[PDB]
């Protein structure tokens, strides 16, 4: 029956395509099935996971600090496909390689493999459970730390959530297999990081409190984001009880010379270890990573070659190959990095529908400051409102818009607020001067009014008086922390409304999903109950179903594999229905679905 | 299995089309034929029971004394033979027999057998001609079933041995034939005797025909004059005929002609007379109505929907012309129409085999092609790239006949003159350059054969010069062809067909082999593969089953199978396609090869 | 400028098609053009035209009677193609053969080549002038009578017209070249034929008064149309001044045995000659014609083989071939008959778009009694309304309607009334009883209300009272001649109308056209203005234009033959025009026309 359901899905998509895929380019026909590399050996070597179990967090941070080799985080499973393929990478492809990482690269610090947009996108667009994805990775890689991106008070969403909800989700994140929380507030406002960090320590997990990098410390004329700004914030996050400090260079704006100064002062300001995250939009980000190493940074992020470069992280294989034989050599087999790259490359080819038209490097990023993760999002969106031809003015729009809001930190969610503003500015031909004008009738987005009201929090100086006094149009503003002014959700009451809605008891993880994404979880559950475990299908099947005569092997369960052949399709019938003719484990099956077209 | 076989056919044709159909016009995707509603009664005794009571001699007398003209319906033979390449199926013919039986019990006969039907049924329609006959016999047990029998030529195109003609007739009668219209392609009485005697030994009706050619009222063409027709009549009576027929195979007999002819026929012989014509001129009905006013005993017509042009003239109107008169035939005009509206719905299913003939042509009086040739020869000429010179071909046919002495042109002589004419247009040959001694030609296998004496002998006998040229060495003969041909060893020619089909066959099955060795063999093969395909309705037999379509088929009477084409696979790697069926609510999958 | 207009026509048709053809079957591509038969060279022999001019109409009638040979009227140029090709035969093909008829068949009585539906269809569907077509025929056949069908008070229209319009039209037709006017009333009402008859006599032309035939005089269960009905009407028509009596068997109903009695009784009831017209729908009309011949009829109509049979007249070659050597041998060389029929066959292949799917004779005609020239039309109108599968019920409803009307003569325009009636009964599923039912509302067609009102005149025993009273909804019927209630047309004023609308003087022939068909004529004149003398185009070019690369020869005048090549056709420009690139006589011409798609 769970099989009946999978046939139903396969039929529904063989006849009607997938909505996210049907509109876009399709993979090369000949196409190798990606092949998981045969692991050399039997057991897996103890690594950083077992160390955090022995040491606990504080002592684990200290261990990084004293460690001489540079430690590595692989982002391929998260920021990587988020940046190059709109976060569409499936569990099937992700989980399947975890064990290979475990055997072939036991020295790694962590796998960045959860959080960010994956939580939203897995359900909403990939019709699979992100907690299930996490478990599968936990299972395959019991020797590596598992890393998530946590948007501080925004959680895995886009608006600040009630304190008890941040508290609750973190508790669940932990029980699900998350070892390492890279947490960050989108305005670098510490006072809005406390509840989150405190919750991470309380579950006795790693609190890597991030500081988002913007501007240019070596430019005297841009004084707001100088070196003293960062060094204080580092000291402040230590006070607030970080186990590790990260520099989140979300836009890939930190330049090598700047690293060399920054990571020296940072290590001078705190004893806690330092972890550097950048994106490679400039085409120079590896330089900034290598500069950060020489200056003594304890840990860096990179993506597998095959999903590296451009708006992603810089190239893991080449960064490692650069350090090879150096005092700080991170002891990672290049041969194995390359076998895993060849696999991710074959995985990548299956997601052709989601490839951007981005050609290569751009120093334009120093002007606009858009985050690696955004960029392509905003460009398709600017396509959507008919602006593909005016894109470079939409980049000027973004930068003026930034200076308008007072020269702010721009990252999820804050970035989207700037994005939504830039698109309007171009569309309705508003200068920043026409934007802030008394006599000019502007109708701001539901996300601009929201942030000016005080919902993403508060920057250092506060918001600009005038821009806000127009943008609120009578709604009075608040400067207090958004979690303080939101009632503490009655958890036991919300769990009845979702359990009644679905006429069943949901798991504690499931209640977390609904808490973060009420409507999206509900739509996913209904899809779940209708199509079943769609996540066990290999990717070409999940997006295009089965060709005529195509044999499929699918493992609904454990060691229960199913042999599904699509042997024919019928014409559309009097009832508007189509019948797909499956052979399942040598047995005939007839499945009817609607001709939606 | 019986069912499995058919499903394989439906798959092969659904996928590959039918070879005789796939490149020609389709019917309007848009009315299945409906057998008209049963009137409840049992069936009135007719001519069949009368024949059984009187015997053929006295039955023949009884036609003579009948005052009402008697009628023979040809829709089931000459009619589709002439308009549809003889391609009408058993399914459509059998299904209406019972309606004729109940609704027109006055009919003399149904002409429903022989002619091209024996051949074509197996060769292009994958059905048994004897089964067709038997089902018509069962539907209409009260009417005479009439075959056209080409004399020494049987159901074939060449003179057969005496013993084989003996054998075939014997089986025809076992199979349900009551009335043998027997003719000879050169009106050669010597060559008719073997048939005639075999028809009388079976105690069936021998209707000995005279083919009509020329124009009896044109003094400038004095070969084919009255005496000629009224002498042959007296000869055929003395040969022991029960009826005489005029076979106007090409529609040449004119009304003024009929009137003289039929009076004088009746004066020469006491036997009844039966008139057959085609309407290629557009006036044959007036020849038929002339013939009646002159006392003719019986006439042929076809149902309205398959009448006109190269077919017989229109039954329904001819009857209506008579209605109320002293010779009124007593046939209900509403039932005629009902049956015609059936043949009309039937006929639309055979769109693939329609000619492009627009109407009447007085040209027939020039060329003299038989109705049941005309289209055949326009198609074989399109097949020699000549469609733009068809009128030069008709002139050649006329010139060719003059060349052969001025002969009777009916099957299979008609083909012989066709084959020559078609050569003359292509190879650009005047009859002067055809009989020329300096110009070297290569005559058809048909024409060499007729001139050596294989189809018989014209009254003069053949022109020497044409003979001794074509004969290129070969010494001709002037005797009866079967007098020469070795009496086939029937026991021995039986085993050769039984060791090749690896089973016993019936006397009827043997008869088909004797007439068509190579054709029966190919039909038996397919029958064991695809099964009783005769029982499939006619849009399925030619085009298979469209998607989601639901069909109904009676394998065995009181055993109907519901067959539904639910799906058709794309081709597989090994070159096969899989049709997915539902037979009586059970799923079946049938693999058929792709011959594209 | 005339050449410019033809090119514009050729362009339009080439790039948009011809409305009447573009969605029907096309002629065979190979298509041999029609060849006019080469003439032996011998002069044109005086014939029935010279005789009429010498004797005048009364003594010409007398000369017909006394003639021993049967006389033939060829119908190919009018009823042939009206009945088989929806009257779409063109002047180009028709006129080009007149001189052959004249040289080859000089004994002919007449060519039936004008009136009936041709007057209308020529303007409306062929964009050509019927006066022109007649002149061309007159010019080609100076030795033969030219014969029209004139619908008594209905003219060449579908309704009774004021008397003075009827007089005017007949005056123009005599001027235009008509020698022999077959005139008929749709209800055999002589009172309603006198104006027509008198007008024909006043022009000194042959007045062939028709009695329409229906029923079965030999069937005493149908007494209304018995032998004395026919013989009495002949006597009355003689008293009204006919020079010739016709029997118009417009549905081919007369059987041979009835002909024997009818024509002997007619030649005894009146000394005038008798002319017999019938259709071959039944499949036996040749039998009936040869019987009329045997009985002493004076003239019979037939159609050339290639447009005979079925709903047309019966075959001329075979009729003659059957009379040949007889006492009444008509003296027509059938060799030449066949040569001319062969031309007509080639002409006919060009009109494949207009062929019907009639397969042959139908004894069903004795039941429905549909005129030959209505049949196909009505069968299409029924298709039009979704009634193809039910044709046979329309034919039965037509019979029933005919009896519901009291049992009436069905011919243009009464036949159309009965058809509207049948169609409605079948669409709406009404028996005759329902139709006259007190509790059942019926909205009768206008042609039916109007007939029962009296507009088509009076049948011998009046209209059935109860049907009439229900059909008219309180309107009062009348029993006078319809034309006695119509305003005299103010001729001088109406001429000033059409002359103001066209901004030029018109001819008397054009004005008679206007008087018969105001809207249609006005459209035709406007078209002539735009497209020039399109009647001079050969028929394939008229309906399909020119293929790419095609060379066409065309005579706008005797000494001037245009050579036209289609060299290229453009894509559709931004103004929605397409530019066709022609060569005219070696010179480049470019014609823009609209893309109408
Ligand atoms: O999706 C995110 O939160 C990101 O990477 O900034
Ligand atoms: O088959 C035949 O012999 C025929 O119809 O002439
Ligand atoms: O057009 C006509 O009047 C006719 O022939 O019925
Ligand atoms: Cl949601
Ligand atoms: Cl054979
Ligand atoms: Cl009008
Ligand atoms: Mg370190
Ligand atoms: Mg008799
Ligand atoms: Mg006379
Ligand atoms: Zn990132
Ligand atoms: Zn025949
Ligand atoms: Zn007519």
């Amino acid at each position: 029956d769970r099989a009946t359901k999978l046939l139903t899905y396969l039929a529904d998509v063989t006849v009607n395509g997938h909505p996210e895929a049907k509109d876009r380019p399709k993979p090369l026909e000949n196409a190798a099935r990606p092949v998981v590399p045969y692991a050399n050996g039997n057991g897996v070597k103890d690594g950083t996971k077992q160390l955090l179990d022995t040491l606990g967090p504080k002592k684990f941070g200290e261990w990084m600090r004293n460690e001489k080799r540079v430690l590595l985080t692989d982002t391929t499973m998260r920021d990587g496909h988020q940046s190059l393929l709109a976060t569409r990478m499936r569990t099937y492809d992700i989980a399947r390689i975890a064990g290979t990482y475990s055997h072939a690269l036991p020295n790694l610090l962590s796998l960045e493999c959860w959080g960010g947009a994956t939580f939203d996108v897995s359900m909403r667009f990939l019709t699979e459970d992100p907690w299930e994805r996490l478990a599968l990775i936990r299972e395959g890689a019991p020797n590596l730390l598992l890393q998530m991106l946590l948007r501080g008070a925004n959680g895995v969403g886009y608006t600040n959530y009630p304190d008890n909800v941040v508290k609750y989700f973190v508790r669940q994140a932990a029980k699900g297999g998350i070892d390492l929380f890279r947490v960050f507030d989108c305005l670098n406002w510490v006072e809005n990081m406390r509840v989150s960090m405190d919750a991470i320590a309380e579950e006795n997990k790693l609190c890597e409190a991030a500081i988002c990098y913007t501007g240019d410390i070596l430019n005297s004329a841009r004084p707001k984001y100088d070196l003293k700004y960062y060094t204080n914030l580092a000291v402040e996050l230590e006070k607030a009880g970080a186990h590790i400090i990260a520099v989140k260079d979300m836009a890939g704006l930190l330049k090598p010379a700047a690293a060399k100064v920054l990571f020296k002062a940072l290590r001078e300001a705190t004893g806690l270890p330092i972890h550097f995250h950048t994106h490679d939009t400039s085409g120079i980000a590896a330089a900034t990573v290598l500069a950060a190493v020489e200056a003594g940074v304890d840990a860096v992020d990179a993506a597998m070659d095959a999903l590296s470069g451009n708006t992603s992280q810089p190239c893991l294989g080449s960064i490692v190959e650069a350090l090879s034989g150096s005092e700080r050599d991170p002891g990672l087999d290049p041969a194995w990095i390359r076998r895993i790259s060849f696999y991710w490359e074959a995985v990548r080819n299956q997601y052709a529908a989601f490839e951007s038209d981005l050609k290569g490097p751009a120093s334009e990023v120093y002007l606009h400051e858009m985050p690696g993760g955004q960029f392509t999002n905003l460009k398709e969106q600017a396509r959507s409102l008919g602006l593909e031809t005016r894109w470079h003015q939409v980049a000027q729009a973004y930068a003026d818009a930034n200076q308008m809001f007072g020269d702010i930190v721009k990252v999820t969610p804050s970035s989207k607020v700037v994005g939504d503003m830039a698109l309007m500015m171009v569309s309705q031909d508003l200068t920043v001067a026409d934007v802030v004008s008394p006599d000019r009738e502007v109708s701001f987005p539901e996300s601009v009014v929201s942030m000016l009201k005080g919902d993403l929090g508060q920057p250092p100086s506060g918001w600009p008086e005038a821009l806000q006094k127009k943008a609120l149009k009578g709604e009075k503003p608040y400067t207090v922390r958004p979690g303080s002014l939101l009632k503490e959700a009655d958890l036991d009451a919300e769990r009845k409304v979702i359990e009644k809605k679905l006429e069943r008891e949901v798991s504690d993880f499931e209640f977390a999903s609904y808490l973060m994404y009420p409507k999206v979880f509900t739509d996913f559950a209904l899809a779940s109950d209708t199509y079943g475990p769609v996540s066990v299908l290999p990717t070409p099947a999940y997006f295009y179903g089965l060709a005529d005569g195509e044999e499929l092997f699918a493992d609904i369960e454990k060691g229960k594999t199913l042999v599904i052949v699509n042997q024919a399709v019928s014409a559309t019938d009097s009832q508007g229905m189509v019948t797909v003719f499956f052979e399942l484990n040598g047995q005939p099956r007839r499945i009817k679905v609607p001709d939606r077209a």
